[PDB]
């Protein structure tokens, strides 16, 4: 109980900021995650031995793909930590517990392919889950790991608290399906603007947690430019491989996924910032003012992509 995780001074300070990069030392990422649980939740939220065994089973079930990997899981969990730490009184005990775990598990066993490619390939998972195919699989993998012996980190919860936290995790993980984000954000925009947004309404909380999950999942676009730019290479490495697999099925991929159309990447990033990222962080900042730094960083990176197009870099 008296065993705190501490980080080196530079990490201890920078981990509190939204734009923190977890670094290239894979063996420090479990300790970074536990440090965040302990400060975000409490040293008592989880049995350290069960938590450590849960983390290492989660790690083992992420694959060696360029982007949707163990580093992404921990990066997405850090963005949730930053949001929760800047919005101390807004979230229940169960939510803080559930949401950091949801973020760590949100892409479990990702193969580097979109829901679209699974459907066109006719992957078995596509027959098992018609919509949010990979996200229903990620939640399934999470429950599977929670049921390994010595891995049930929620064992101290009551029967009703247990069902509540697994429901928080399920909705949070499903919400990382970008196809569901567009309608969710529009509904939240309308509710904020007409003044009907009510955080005591459970349906409303669910929507706000969904937007937080999109915000954390996209948080590559809220880092300092050198991080954002290098992460884009990993993102497009997956997209281009999916494009190659589309061509093998006899289907011309969308230009975003076609490695023959790399020249179009700068303009594709503009579309993505304007259609997805900026709208996402704008609505989030309206609902949770202390997340403005995510919007500010996203805007700075849009301006950097505009400079790439103008040949200034
Ligand atoms: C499946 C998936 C969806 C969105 C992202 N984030 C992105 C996307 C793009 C186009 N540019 C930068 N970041 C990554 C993966
Ligand atoms: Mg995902
Ligand atoms: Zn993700």
């Amino acid at each position: 109980g008296l065993m705190q995780f501490t980080l080196p001074v530079r990490l201890c300070k920078e981990i509190e900021l939204f734009h923190f990069d977890i670094g290239p030392f894979e063996n420090m990422w479990p300790g970074i995650f536990v440090y965040m649980v302990h400060r975000s939740c409490g040293t008592s939220c989880f049995e350290l031995e069960k938590l450590c065994r849960f983390i290492m089973s989660v790690k083992k079930n992420y694959r060696r793909v360029p982007y949707h990997n163990w580093k992404h899981a921990v990066t997405v969990a850090h963005c949730m930590y930053a949001i929760l730490q800047n919005n101390h009184t807004l979230f229940t005990d169960l939510e803080r517990k559930g949401l950091l775990i949801a973020c760590l598990c949100h892409d479990l066993d990702h193969r580097g392919f979109s829901n679209s490619y699974l459907q066109k390939f006719d992957h078995p998972l596509a027959a098992l889950y018609s919509t949010s195919t990979m996200e229903q699989h990620h939640f399934s993998q999470t429950v599977s790991i929670l049921q390994l012996e010595g891995h049930n980190i929620f064992s101290t919860l009551s029967s009703s608290e247990y069902e509540q936290v697994l429901e928080i995790i399920r909705k949070a993980i499903i919400a990382t399906d970008l196809a569901l984000y567009f309608g969710n954000r529009k509904q939240l925009e309308e509710m904020y603007q007409t003044g009907s947004l009510n955080l005591n309404n459970q349906s409303h909380r669910d929507r706000v947690i969904g937007l937080m999950m999109t915000a954390c999942d996209l948080c590559s676009v809220t880092k300092l430019w050198p991080v954002t730019k290098l992460t884009a290479n990993d993102i497009y490495a997956e997209f281009w491989a999916e494009g190659d697999e589309m061509k093998k099925l006899g289907i011309q991929p969308i230009p975003m996924m076609d490695r023959d159309k790399k020249d179009e990447v700068p303009q594709g990033q503009l579309g993505f910032y304007n259609a997805v990222a900026i709208p996402c962080y704008t609505t989030l900042t309206q609902i949770l003012p202390p997340t403005e730094p995510l919007l500010k960083a996203c805007r700075d990176n849009l301006s950097q992509w505009e400079k790439v197009i103008r040949g200034e870099e």
